[PDB]
């Protein structure tokens, strides 16, 4: 055993290299949506004719 | 000539028969509309969905 003390854990130095690029399958704070201006209640829609 | 007089013309008699009856292409007063609760303004409609 040893005392795994105040100072010993160093910061856990992150890897180096390019930088991180996004990966998500849809972007997620520069999106907009185009509203719809609400529709009625009865009106069911097949989505490509709401888009 | 001859005086028109005013008691001359005698009532027009209508003539008598069987009740008259409606030959409207669409009845008038009785009729009653199904309302669609007024939808957005971008969505046009062919009329039978609407219907």
């Amino acid at each position: 055993i040893e005392p795994f003390l105040k100072t010993t854990p160093r910061p856990i130095r992150l890897p180096d290299g390019p930088p991180c690029f996004q990966r998500s399958k849809f972007l997620l704070m520069d999106a907009l949506k185009l509203s719809i201006e609400d529709p009625s209640h009865e009106g069911e829609g097949i989505p490509l004719y709401d888009a």
